[PDB]
């Protein structure tokens, strides 16, 4: 039921090195009602391959986007970390490129519309595009105009006709979720004026490799992207990569700016620097990806044995957060409700549900606080700093966290960290 990849999404070649294969795995954002059995739970092959031409890393299969996104789960309350990062995105886009007030900003994958709201607060006109009908209706209700559609060449034309030429087109994380990136590039080209920019924020393949972030591999994430593969793609569609900012968010990301090849925006030197860096760090060599694969095997084994060793000693263990990536981690490690008695999560609709595959219960933070947990496995480790900042009481009582990457570790460490 999920379609197999043939040619490379970015460059069009067909020379794939196998990197890792996790077998059939259930969908990471498909949380389940508790039940006696889960025999009909859908599973899809989860494996990654590396294109030797441009070094896009890609999943072997594309799960149907209508199935994934047409009813996507959301939250109505964004954390201060998320709000701060959304404010920073605005600041970078507007200040780095001198976007005047009253300019038009189009966002692909605009979701609840919070990122657009931040652009409006900075004095911009906005429009969103997001296929999740449930989420789009919420955004529209709040006053953030949103087209309940997938981005395409045809939607691009409808936008230009009714809303004009955007000074900025933004895609936050969504770009790695789209199979037909060639169509996106074409719709963008049509939309862009001479000094318009297309900006995309995606997890950075360099960081993913170096920090062993294999839990970010899940079916929604079709692509795992470095600057090289984006240049290869945009070359073929009259677009030029003009600038890149590296960011610590989501385990290391890149915010990439793209313009018309013959437009006003000059290419900054950082672009070539990052491509040279990617070469230098071995992204074009088979050994690198074989090295990634064994790190994964090593971390997976070590993590499982740590949890089970602590359990055998009579320590109680739970998951902190129930993010999509947590479900890759737990499934790949083969952990069950005997290993983690629950996963706490602040997202209301998740509370009372059960995790895909492992079927571990999801409970509220307020339930979590009634329980004498000794260790929390930090599944939402990309928010480690914000989480640790508010878990003083737990830490003071001798509670500990297990961090899965770069290697498995225990917080707090045995000595003060100052080196
Ligand atoms: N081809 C496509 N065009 C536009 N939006 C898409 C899309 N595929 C998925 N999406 C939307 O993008 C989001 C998935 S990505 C989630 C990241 C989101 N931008 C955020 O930071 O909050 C969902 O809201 C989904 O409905
Ligand atoms: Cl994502
Ligand atoms: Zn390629």
């Amino acid at each position: 039921t999920a379609r197999a990849v043939t040619t490379c999404r970015m460059c069009g070649a067909q020379d794939w090195q196998e990197v890792v294969d996790f077998g059939p795995v259930p969908l990471a954002d498909s949380f389940l009602e508790p039940a006696a059995s889960y025999d009909d739970e859908p599973r899809y092959p989860l494996a990654v391959v590396s294109c030797r031409s441009c070094r896009l890393m890609s999943l072997t299969h594309v799960v149907d986007p209508e199935v994934l996104y047409r009813t996507y789960p959301y939250t109505t309350s964004d954390s201060e970390t998320i709000k701060k990062h959304m404010g920073h995105v605005v600041a970078v886009c507007v200040e780095r490129f001198g976007i005047p007030e009253g300019s038009f900003v189009l966002e692909i994958g605009s979701n609840t519309g919070s990122q657009l709201k931040a652009f409006q607060n900075a004095g911009m006109r906005t429009l969103g595009i997001d296929p999740a009908r449930n989420i789009a209706a919420v955004a529209n209700e709040r006053g953030i105009e949103t087209l309940p559609e997938f981005f395409s060449v045809d939607t691009a034309a409808l936008v230009k006709k009714t809303h004009g030429t955007p000074q900025l087109v933004l895609g936050r994380h969504v770009f790695a979720h789209i199979d037909d990136v060639s169509a996106v590039a074409e719709g963008v080209r049509d939309l862009l004026g001479p000094d318009s920019l297309f900006a995309i924020e995606v997890p950075y393949l360099v960081d993913m490799l170096e920090r062993n972030e294999f839990d970010t591999i899940y079916h929604e994430h079709l692509s795992y992207i470095g600057v090289g593969s984006l240049v290869a793609l945009f070359r073929r569609h009259g677009l030029r990569v003009v600038d890149v900012e590296r960011l610590a968010v989501h385990g290391g990301s890149i915010l990439v700016f793209v313009g018309l090849d013959e437009g006003t925006r000059a290419t900054a030197p950082v672009v070539e620097e990052l491509i040279a860096l990617e070469k230098e760090r071995g992204l074009y060599e088979d050994a690198t990806y074989e090295r990634f694969a064994r790190h994964v095997a090593e971390i997976t084994a070590e993590l499982t044995s740590m949890v089970r060793s602590l359990r055998a000693e009579g320590k109680r263990i739970a998951g902190y957060g129930a993010p999509a990536k947590g479900n890759t981690l737990l499934n790949v490690c083969g952990l069950t409700a005997d290993d983690l008695e629950f996963c706490c999560d602040t997202t209301e609709f998740k509370q009372g549900l059960v995790l895909p595959g492992t079927h571990i219960p999801v409970r509220s933070p307020e339930y979590a606080k009634t329980q004498a947990i000794d260790y929390y496995l930090l599944l939402a480790w990309n928010y480690g700093e914000e989480i640790l900042a508010k878990e003083g009481p737990f830490l003071a009582d001798g509670g500990r966290f297990i961090l899965p990457n770069p290697r498995p570790s225990i917080v707090p460490p045995g000595e003060h960290h100052h080196h």
